[PDB]
């Protein structure tokens, strides 16, 4: 058999011409990743260092970065609602702002920042903006 190379953290063009000159035939799949960087190598499967036969197909797993998802909508909910849609979105870090409203949406959701439709990392805080006035 032949051995898959350990590629982990090469950038995916110098993991994939690693694997092509040891003879594998390549098939990548982009994944998040809190650790390698976008475009570098998390692992391959079969992983690094297993014994295969020679020309097999290797799936090399390619970091798309920190994990990340769109921003809901989560207007004219309440604070609490916001949360629970955010939070079922995968968000976790919350902080409540007041700005000025119409008296129908004064304790009600204007927007967040990030704003709605905007992706960004699940780590990072999401600010509920919420009416006044």
């Amino acid at each position: 058999g032949v051995q898959v190379p350990d590629v982990r953290g090469q950038s995916s063009a110098d993991a994939i011409a690693t694997l092509q000159n040891r003879g594998f035939k390549i098939r990548t799949l982009q994944k998040p990743d809190s650790t390698i960087p976008p475009d570098h190598v998390i692992g391959t499967d079969p992983a690094a260092n297993t014994s295969v036969s020679a020309g097999d197909e290797i799936t090399v797993n390619v970091s798309t970065g920190p994990e990340q998802r769109e921003i809901p909508d989560v207007s004219t909910l309440t604070y609490a609602e916001a949360v629970k849609k955010l939070t079922a979105a995968g968000f976790g870090r919350f902080k409540q702002a007041n700005s000025p409203s119409t008296p129908e949406l004064v304790g009600k959701v204007i927007g967040t920042n990030p704003p709605a439709n905007q992706t960004s990392a699940i780590t990072n805080v999401v600010i509920i903006i919420v009416g006044s006035g």
